[PDB]
């Protein structure tokens, strides 16, 4: 380590403790820095050089937060709990905290070379034909084909390809990280994951969460399983069995935004799929980024900074280079430079997206100025809703007609069913999905799911949960968990869950705090600076605060409650249910042991 990153001495006591925090954020910045840079050079040109680098910048950043994570242990290890300033526990209890740094050097090169194999394996994994990339290759087949068997041919191909490589790898990662956690007194990694809410009896409340919300999802589930039947046929849909798991747009059945074409309600009102629109009046990547700024301006919030518009990706690029697609917000620490990289395509779902990412970067911008230990979200799901909030406003039939994008307007009950039908397909389809991830790795760190289970057990969730099936037979040569992008790239999940429930809070304080008085899913807070400096308080707050007492600052309410979404959604979840009763259908999939046959061409598109 550098000598200027390393740290001094200072007394054993909280005025201390204040003069380290201050060194500490002095160092924490340049060593953010470097790492976040090397990350963002691989993760937009794939390449062992780069990858090399990278592994160095994350041996460095091991190097620094040992020093200075066994520094605050030397002094106030004993102490600091209480510390009369919060902040400044909290700053302590951070770094005090070593992670992958407790292990030796030699386990700390295994464990970041595993992360960085782990990553290339998922970004470059293709489907070649007897070769296609993840994004926009296969996507583009899960969301538009309608042949059973070249659905059939992406989903396995995709499976195959990037989960088997995967697996020997995520096996030797669970147990290293395991043992770095171990030492930071965690009973393994997923109580450490789980400690950032703060919330002694979190897995509880989620389920409560959960039980409120799945009658929601089973209606969804069995009344779009009757419009698939009508489509396939009863030889590959079964009325009483799991939907198979290519067959809802998406890779990972986790949003079906993309079949709303085969069960909107109300082909009469108002087209919403305003793709082809966005299409027709030649949409960019960059008109997308423009236009979802412009909203966030709308609000008093902060536009872009040049340096977003000169360093960010915005497309993948054409030039022959391997990048990570899946998209990110990136704060590199010198409060200056922050960027998204998204390999952008030309689609309403996409534009959400947009938005989703540039919700990242807006907190990014309005909490720079803290330490840099409190640069996050109040917990993790705050983070992943602020973009969502907005897009809510977007996505209205009254907002896309503001911006060009739905030339016909209506006010009328069939319009509102259309409306909420399609938001259901994405925010209540994903809620079994945004639940199910963690639960999987929290029993592989636990322990309660081996190596010899990671399938068996993905697929229990995956049925028990979501209701889905593979279209072909899996074995624990398999690894589906692996074949999702968060899995090999290590990051949490449970924060998206958290997140849709929450935003629906939000929209429901914004909504208010705007003035509107209208059904809560048509508001749309656009130009409301009233709205803006609302929730420009909570993102000025970082993680400044307990996340709890923030929340009740802006919604009045100091927990996780699944009242707004149930709220807004009132009235498509009343139509849902007399829809399926009308049809006679079975809420559930009881036949949960049924799989589709193959294709009698198979493998063949
Ligand atoms: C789409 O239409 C709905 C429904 O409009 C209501 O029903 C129609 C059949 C007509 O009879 C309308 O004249 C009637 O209002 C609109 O929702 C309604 O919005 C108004 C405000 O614009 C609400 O009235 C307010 O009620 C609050 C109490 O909550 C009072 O404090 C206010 O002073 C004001 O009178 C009305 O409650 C609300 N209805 C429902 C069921 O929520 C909606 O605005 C409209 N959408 C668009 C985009 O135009
Ligand atoms: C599109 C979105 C990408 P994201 O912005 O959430 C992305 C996922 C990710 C995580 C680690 C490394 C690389 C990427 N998260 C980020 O870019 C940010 N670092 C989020 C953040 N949160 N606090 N500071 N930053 C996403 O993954 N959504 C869920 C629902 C999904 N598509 O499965
Ligand atoms: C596991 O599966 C491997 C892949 O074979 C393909 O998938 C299996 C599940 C069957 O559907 C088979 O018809 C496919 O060819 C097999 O090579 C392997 O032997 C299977 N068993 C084990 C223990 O790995
Ligand atoms: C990609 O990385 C290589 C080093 O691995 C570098 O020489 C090259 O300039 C990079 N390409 C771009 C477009 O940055
Ligand atoms: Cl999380
Ligand atoms: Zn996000």
């Amino acid at each position: 380590l550098d000598p200027g990153l390393q740290p001094g001495q200072f007394s054993a006591d909280e005025a201390g403790a204040q003069l380290f925090a201050q060194s500490y954020q002095s160092s924490a910045e340049q060593v953010l820095f470097q790492s976040v840079a090397a990350s963002w050079a691989h993760d937009t040109n794939i390449t062992a050089e780069n990858a090399r680098r990278q592994e160095e910048a994350a041996l460095l950043s091991q190097e620094f937060a040992e020093a200075w994570g066994q520094k605050a242990k030397e002094l106030y290890e004993p102490i600091w709990q209480q510390f009369t300033d919060p902040q400044l526990r909290r700053i302590i209890g951070a770094v005090r905290t070593l992670g992958s740094a407790n292990l030796p050097l030699a386990k700390r090169q295994q464990y970041n070379a595993l992360l960085s194999q782990m990553s290339r394996i998922y970004s470059t994994a293709k489907v070649c034909l007897p070769c296609w990339s993840l994004d926009p290759d296969l996507t583009n087949i899960l969301a538009s084909s309608r042949s059973y068997a070249m659905l059939l041919f992406a989903w396995e191909g995709w499976h195959n390809a990037a989960g088997i490589p995967l697996k020997p790898l995520y096996e030797d990662f669970t147990a290293l990280s395991n043992e770095a956690y171990k030492q930071d007194g965690f009973t393994d990694t997923g109580a450490y994951w789980r400690s950032w809410y703060n919330s002694p009896t979190f897995e509880d409340d989620l389920e409560h969460l959960y039980q409120q919300l799945e009658p929601l999802y089973l209606n969804l589930h069995a009344f779009v399983r009757r419009a698939l039947h009508r489509r396939y046929g009863d030889r590959y849909i079964n009325l009483r069995g799991p939907i198979p798991a290519h067959l809802l747009g998406d890779m990972w059945a986790q949003t079906w935004s993309n079949i709303y074409d085969m069960v909107v309600p109300f082909p009469d009102k108002p087209n919403l799929d305003v793709t082809s629109t966005m299409l027709q009046q030649g949409w960019q990547a960059t008109h997308m980024f423009r236009v979802a700024e412009e909203f966030f301006t709308s609000l008093e919030l902060s536009p872009m900074p040049p340096e977003f518009w000169e360093g960010s990706m915005l497309e993948k690029p054409a030039d022959g280079r391997e990048v990570v697609c899946h998209a990110s917000a990136w704060d590199f620490y010198n409060r200056k430079d922050f960027r998204i990289k998204q390999c952008t395509r030309v689609t309403m779902e996409q534009l959400v997206v947009v938005h989703h990412e540039m919700g990242h970067i807006q907190y990014f911008l309005q909490y720079k100025d803290l330490p840099v230990s409190l640069r996050e979200g109040a917990n993790p799901g705050f983070h992943e809703a602020i973009g969502d909030v907005l897009a809510l406003s977007v996505s209205t039939p009254e907002h896309l007609h503001k911006i060009g994008l739905l030339d016909r307007v209506t006010n009328d009950t069939e319009s509102d069913i259309n409306y909420l039908l399609k938001m259901a397909l994405d925010k209540i389809a994903f809620l079994p999905f945004g639940y199910l991830v963690d639960q999987w790795r929290w029993g592989v760190f636990s322990g309660r799911t081996p190596p010899s289970r990671y399938n068996f057990d993905w697929w229990y969730l995956r049925t028990k949960y979501q209701g889905i099936c593979p279209p072909v037979t899996r074995n624990e040569t398999h690894f589906d968990a692996g074949a999702k992008f968060h899995v090999p790239n290590v990051t949490p999940y449970i924060r998206y869950f958290v997140s849709f429930v929450l935003q629906f809070q939000f929209h429901e304080a914004l909504c208010k705090e705007a003035g509107y008085e209208g059904p809560l899913h048509q508001c749309d807070i656009y130009r409301s600076t009233k709205a803006g400096a609302k929730l420009r308080k909570v993102l000025r707050a970082g993680s400044s605060r307990p996340w709890q007492e923030v929340l009740k600052d802006m919604v009045g309410l100091d927990a996780l409650d699944a009242q707004p979404l149930l709220k807004y959604f009132q009235l498509v979840t009343q139509w849902l249910q007399e829809q399926n009763q009308q049809n006679g259908e079975v809420l559930g999939w009881p036949e949960y042991q049924w799989h589709p046959p193959l294709p009698d061409n198979y493998p063949e598109g």
